[PDB]
């Protein structure tokens, strides 16, 4: 589908979100996001299996990469760094071109349903974060909290980089919400 | 229908509880939980309108109320101090008795509609604590970071209370849990 239509899945990305924009949610099919990339209802379906998926599929950070990432890491480093530094390498693209950042946003604030299906994916990448961490002999509970922290600053960070409309970059977003995070835990 | 009987509501909830325990939570139904607390079905509905609910109505924190107890606090308390504050003075109950904690947080955690219901939970107080911190002349992007760290750490007390099975006061688990993040953002 793509093999010979590489540009297929960015198109219908697109497609989606531009459908999406114009009218609602809830007023756009399969079907429409398919013929607005040149593509067929049954060539969508190849890519994602709903009108859902299509704003995560490729714009988001899968668990089990950003798992390895941590594994990966130098166990000299400080859990928190090493969780952000693999989340960021993993999410290289994602925090890279502010390009449709803010429309995607825009559609799943407005919509209970795509908000439910971003914490659950949080929570996903957060779980596999506690795994990978404890693998490298940090206590569970201790894990737990930095996996959690991590997807708080990250998700934090990220939402000021689509508001600066790409005039800052995505590591002094981080910069920022971690040093707020620690004046707020201090004073 | 708890005019006459108060504690028709407890006696649900408990129910509740034991049979999600007994059985699976999709092997049991309101009525079920009515009978076994003495009431009908159609009594049930007057107190939850699923069996989804009975496991959060009244052992959950209501958004309005934290909301409430966060703008009544000492402007002069630091942000978050204010903010666990008031989601442990309107919780008070909550983290009070161990009785049946562990047993509702077994059933949340083996079905993933309960986690994604308490998720939608923990966002919609946190909304309403961002909310009560800007009307406190918290800028908006503090407030968000405030609350999200809040329901984190709040969150985190709360199961290791759960785990402490009532040797550890949640006060001490809340103070662990801050400290731990504290560290982990510090070194």
């Amino acid at each position: 589908m793509a093999r010979w239509d590489p540009g297929a899945e960015q198109r219908l990305k697109r497609a989606a979100l531009e459908l999406y924009s114009e009218h609602g949610y809830d007023n756009v099919t399969v079907t429409d996001i398919a013929e607005r990339a040149g593509l067929t209802r049954r060539s969508y379906f190849r890519y994602f299996p709903d009108k859902r998926e299509v704003l995560f599929g490729g714009s988001e950070l899968l668990p089990p990469a950003v798992a390895r990432a941590v594994l990966a890491a130098d166990p000299g480093a400080a859990p928190l760094t090493a969780v952000l530094d693999a989340m960021s390498q993993v999410g290289a693209q994602l925090v890279a071109q502010v390009e449709g950042a803010a429309q995607r946003r825009a559609v799943i604030d407005a919509s209970p349903e795509l908000q439910e299906r971003e914490r659950t994916k949080s929570a996903a990448i957060s779980r596999a974060v506690q795994d990978a961490l404890v693998r490298r002999q940090v206590d569970a509970d201790t894990a737990e909290l930095v996996a959690q922290l991590a997807t708080v600053a990250f998700g934090s960070a990220f939402r000021r980089w689509i508001d600066a409309e790409g005039h800052a970059d995505f590591g002094s977003c981080l910069d920022t919400v971690t040093d707020r995070l620690r004046a707020v835990l201090t004073g």
